[PDB]
């Protein structure tokens, strides 16, 4: 699995408010979180589909 699947969700230092999906590895599934719009970290998906293709595991 990507190192950056077990990661925590990172807003980042925007003061935006977009809703992003990040891996949880635990679950085994998606989740929203709030986004705030610069500087992501890679484990931030438009998708729940889009985390699961990359995270979800071989």
């Amino acid at each position: 699995r990507p190192d950056f699947c077990l990661e925590p969700p990172y807003t980042g230092p925007g003061k935006a408010r977009i809703i992003r999906y990040f891996y949880n590895a635990k679950a085994g599934l998606a989740q929203t979180f709030v986004y705030g719009g610069i500087r992501a970290k890679r484990n931030n998906f438009k998708s729940a589909e889009d985390a699961l293709r990359t995270c979800g595991g071989a």
